[PDB]
């Protein structure tokens, strides 16, 4: 067998059947004779390729496979890899290298010092020392991406390797099963359960690894037994809990002092599946107030090590959430009362308040919709106004890098063909990965893109007002016609300048048979 | 003085007056109180920011200054940095970091292990250990980018540093002059000149560092004295010689055997300002034929070290080209005869042959036009058909990474406001950095963009036919309306489906007062 | 509080009370006012410092703390770090940096690009962005070294940081408890137990992480229940099983074909706490024979990913070994029969055969002796001839790097003051870290060093005969007087030229009150 045949056999035996890619010449010997049982999803720029694959991996809860062109293609994808690193996304990034005979002379398209290029944003990065090693290196890539804490990996392959003979012993790779589905030992788990059972006023904080593990329902059971309020850890990349459940208390503010104040009076705070904590604004104060202790369950040693407070347990979130939910006592305390509905903001017949947009989406969207957020100044309102009952209902760029939601919404829609995906993206953010629209058109992936057009980088302008920073350049983005961009890439486009038109556009988009972009005129901040 | 005030003083004292950027919150404390004597050029995605800055630096022959947002912004620019590394472009890339007080906890927007992120595509990469060190680190960045061999550098700055007090001794940085304008010592230069004077059939090969040095006219004098044919080294990022001069012999094929055959019978081959050589296709054979010896003058130790043949001299290209041109004897050999004009290809009233497009551009464009090439299957025809008399008339992505020409053409047009820039870009390549169009519209930078629309990644399809590689996916890019994309970003757009319409569109574009995009329907390969 | 006071408080609160070091000026502000409750162990060269700390950490089963001088001191220790990486040794390596005000100018003793220096041989490597961050960075170092898979970490600290004010919120670091004591979830553990219970002819292979976990007794119970033979995985850094237990089958040969042949006929092979596998010689063949399947339990994702065959479970070895031992059925198969005693090799009145040396050590040493091996050509005989009943009885350089055993034997003796340590070291290997002897003399650490003097690098000469490699230079090491080296560093020294003198020397060494070196004249290979 060839390296090509053996590698595709390994991929299919490990559950991989789709290649997300933007091709180049170093990749042609890999992509030739493409297997009939695989799909290739083309995107027009590599940030788009990786974003699509990332949404697909996060929604599918399985690794996604990517093929990029040498250094330039890898490099164009590194902002997308920064988000994937923070979301623990299991991405297998492969890039073609020059033929081994011209690497030394640094022929055009040689990826020099290849494994160092995507560092520090990958868990493992490698170029094999020989063609026969390629299937084994691919096996390592698959398992490194997939083991907890999941994350992106990188493999560079010289193009001449694919046609070489494989090692006949590579068959031992095909059916390897590697598990990291582990939980704290019985004695120490009993100690933790007793601490939870004994708490007078526990609180629960959940992060994105809960939703990645599909541990959401177990965390609902845990919160109901402990009769505990539940937040979402700050800068949230996913939604780990039903947002109208009576225990739910919303998205935590991303500040040190704000969080310790929020937790004041809670004697034990159990954090599951989050860094402690992804603060953002600088809001100095106490990490925790006197009387509060914190216990973190994380799948990532790096998170456990860097927490500035609390105890930690490094284990699989699915296994731990299930064990805790099934072991804790039912507290005799009263179940927390649900948060009240958000108020309706006054809305005239002109430009839309973001609050109006979210209320209308909540009214019209199916109950199993999936939302993506890259409307950076409206996140708080989004979290208050969308009832997200189900797992896998929310994604936000985990490293804060714009350019994620537009392509990721296409990958999520590919992963979840029966759940309507609605990406809510600011006019600024929409540009970073605008060409991803073409993939939705070409493959007829029926994502709805809602562009919140307020003419400016609103979150930045707000923070500049917050610093009394005058004379900051580059904050306005006038003069972009998003319906024309959509037409450019073959996506149906609608405009909503007021509420009547927003409702009409959403009705038209929800009944369409393909992707739709709606440009919404929103109120300037 | 503050670190902010001292750093902008250093920049202006070192000749920097423009910031190319896409802003974020870690950068607001740098950009606030932006000096009135500086310009900020916004682009909508970081590959675009860096591409614009790169074209500006290459055309201006001076460093360009860039400001990007943390890891995600840096990462989005790394494909652009791969081209800048290969073109020796002097780019000072700065990125904002989190405040020093929250780097440890890895708050959102922390750039983890920052200096390793752009490696291996930068000459120097650094984050200062304290705020007071920032001006000195900026000084290092300026000089590292600017010294031969020029190239991109990276500086990460925690946002809280800018408001801190500067070291009063930083004033010694402001007027430092650092020179690498050096040439081979007299004794060894005399030996080289004698070898050139004695050659029976010399040949000259020129690379991009000639055009970067503005050594073009000196190389014309050198070739006229030696009565020697002149090529352009393969995979050429720039044009180092007038393409209708009688000595000119065109772009070398990017293959080992092809080049040694081309050079057969030449006893001494002098290469100036190029790697030896940027081969591309694998075309194995002799590096040089018996009877040919090679001497390379390069500004880059890495090029001298990796050449598989020949002697080398590591020195400044401007200084060496001037010295050689003025020292060699006038040979009594006959001056080479000019290459004949290219033939006219038969053209019907339908879709355009690329040859027709280049002939028409050559007929209509001003004699001091500047061309950019990202039409990957038509490069040979472009080089045969455009008379480029002047320095700084041609740019092509030096690492082969698409996404360079569209933004770089805007930066070149900014650098050369009196020379009409015409970017010739394939329909595939146009997407990588499509949002750069907005910058041309906003700042009214009058670049002309000629999109060669043949519906496919033609160079890739050709190479797949060359390998008899069947069943390669992802090679076609149907369904893109480039006039709508242009309208989306505010650029006037025209379509040319035949020759009459091409001539009309070019006449309209050449007389326009702003940027123009022309979508040309070209013949499918 | 100062950074100095806060950091020592964190160290003591996390169980650290000893600093292994070789001091320099960047370290004086850390070491000044050294706390009265800490000990400082000086060694004369940094390979020695780290080797001592490594033996201490491995024998104590807890992290050891090291302080080295800048780049040169760190660099002198990197061969020792290569061994520590392979043995999963929890080492906290700190190095002093220049004052932040002179890092930029690269003053003498600046550690440039410090965090990259020990890569790729550390789990985490860091220099803090400010003085107040130092305690938090130290906390990260402590936990990263200590979490599974344990390993060395690196922290660089500018010398001016220690006297600065600490952040008052650093107190939250002091009592953090971080656990990785995890095991496979119940459902999948039940599946594994059923597979073991059902096996017709199981085999067990144990690696060093068993001994690190003190899982040895649980593995004895497991092997007795399964009635299974037990090997030791190849290139063994530790001894994980009593070597005279009836199930024990010895050290596996470090070859692919040899191991698959050894395992032939075993239907299920359970590997615990080892890479799969640390082969050495190139012995190509089948990884496993038909009929054998392999299941690996490892604490290290990198081991699980790179195994070329088998299933894997990534979990804590202590927790998994205990769970398996207590869950499997008692098989009705007959318990394996003990291996026969080794034969006595014929020995005349001249130079000693290594077999004689090991038999005599086994006869004379206490039953709770601890052995170290750096006598590279005699490893097989050592494993056959020493009865090691207890955990923590054997250490061998895990990456194959000589220079480990001499210093590590001092650290092990410090960790285990009531167990006599006997290091058996070849004459070649003894030189790499010879100055470590001084530490044993100064602190009166009563290690016994047995130098096997055969005049040559015997393992290398053997492998050169194996390749029929003629004319290899550098294989002989004549002319070293080890008694004089011992006297040089203050250690009592004895010589044994024959068996009578070996017995007399060992009797004298075993009754001595301090360290003793015995130079043994062994037979040339
Ligand atoms: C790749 C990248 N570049 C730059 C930024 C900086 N940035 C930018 C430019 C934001 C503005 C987003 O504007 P928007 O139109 O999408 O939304 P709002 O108007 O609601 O802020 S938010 C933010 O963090 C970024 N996060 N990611
Ligand atoms: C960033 C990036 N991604 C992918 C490629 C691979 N690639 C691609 C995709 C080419 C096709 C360009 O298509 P085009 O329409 O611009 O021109 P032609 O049809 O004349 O080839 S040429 C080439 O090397 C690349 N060079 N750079
Ligand atoms: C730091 C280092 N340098 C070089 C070697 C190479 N090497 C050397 C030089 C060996 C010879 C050891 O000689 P010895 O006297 O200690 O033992 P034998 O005579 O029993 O081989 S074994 C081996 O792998 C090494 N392992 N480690
Ligand atoms: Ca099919
Ligand atoms: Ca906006
Ligand atoms: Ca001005
Ligand atoms: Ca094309
Ligand atoms: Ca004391
Ligand atoms: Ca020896
Ligand atoms: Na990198």
């Amino acid at each position: 067998a060839s390296v090509h045949g053996t590698t595709y056999e390994l991929l299919r035996r490990q559950g991989i059947d789709t290649v997300f890619g933007n091709p180049g010449s170093n990749e042609l010997p890999f992509l030739k004779d493409f297997p009939e049982d695989f799909r290739y999803i083309l995107a027009l720029q590599e940030a788009c390729v990786v974003g699509i694959a990332d949404g697909y991996a996060q929604a599918s809860r399985k690794p996604a496979f990517i093929n990029l062109h040498s250094a330039a293609g890898t490099g164009n994808a590194m902002g997308a890899l920064s988000n994937a690193w923070n979301s623990h996304s299991p991405l297998i990034v492969t890039a073609g290298q020059q033929t081994r005979a011209m690497i030394g002379v640094e022929a055009l398209l040689t990826n020099v010092d290849a494994a160092n290029l995507p560092r520090p944003l990958v868990k493992w990065s490698y170029e094999p020392a020989s063609a026969a090693e390629v299937p084994h290196a691919m096996s390592r890539a698959i398992h490194m991406a997939s083991m907890a804490p999941q994350g992106p990996v990188y493999l560079s392959v010289p193009y001449d390797d694919w046609d070489k003979d494989a090692d006949p012993q590579s068959h031992h790779l095909f059916d390897r099963h590697v598990s990291s589905s582990v939980r704290l030992n019985d004695q120490d788990l009993d100690i933790l359960v007793k601490a939870l059972n004994s708490a007078s006023n526990p609180a629960i904080v959940l992060g994105p690894d809960v939703d990645a593990a599909n541990a959401n329902a177990d965390c609902v059971m845990l919160a109901e037994r402990l009769k505990a309020p539940v937040w979402v850890a700050p800068s949230a990349p996913r939604c780990p809990f039903p947002t109208r459940h009576p225990c739910f208390r919303g998205l935590m503010p991303a500040g040190i002092a704000a969080i310790s104040q929020l937790l004041e009076g809670h004697d034990v705070v159990l954090v599951i599946g989050a860094p402690v904590f992804r603060y953002h604004q600088y809001d100095p104060g106490q990490y925790l107030k006197p009387g509060t202790r914190l216990i973190s369950v994380t799948c990532d040693p790096l998170e456990a090590a860097r927490a500035p407070m609390g105890d930690a347990i490094v284990a699989d979130i699915g296994a731990m959430a299930s064990a805790l939910a099934n072991l804790v006592e039912e507290s005799s305390r009263q179940l927390p009362t649900a948060a009240p509905e958000p108020a309706k903001v006054d809305q005239d017949a002109g430009r839309l308040h973001p609050e109006t947009v979210f209320d209308t989406l909540n009214d019209m969207a199916p109950e199993n919709a999936i939302y993506l957020n890259e409307s950076t100044s409206t996140t708080a309102q989004m979290w208050q106004r969308l009832n997200m009952r189900n797992p896998g209902s929310y994604y936000f760029c985990a490293a804060g890098g714009s350019g994620f939601a537009l392509p990721a919404a296409i990958g999520v829609q590919l992963a979840e063909p029966e759940r309507q995906v609605i990406a809510v993206i600011g006019d600024g953010s929409a540009n970073y990965s605008i060409s991803a629209l073409w993939t939705a058109a070409q493959y007829n992936i029926p994502t709805i893109f809602v562009i919140m057009n307020n003419g400016t980088y609103g979150a930045l302008r707000w923070f500049a007002g917050v610093l009394e920073a005058e004379n900051v350049p580059g904050l306005d983005v006038p003069g972009i016609d998003f319906r024309a961009l959509a037409k450019g890439y073959g996506v149906q486009a609608l405009k909503a300048d007021n509420l009547e038109q927003l409702k009409g556009s959403l009705q038209e988009a929800l009944s369409a048979k393909g992707p739709v972009l709606i440009e919404v005129s929103t109120v300037s901040p």
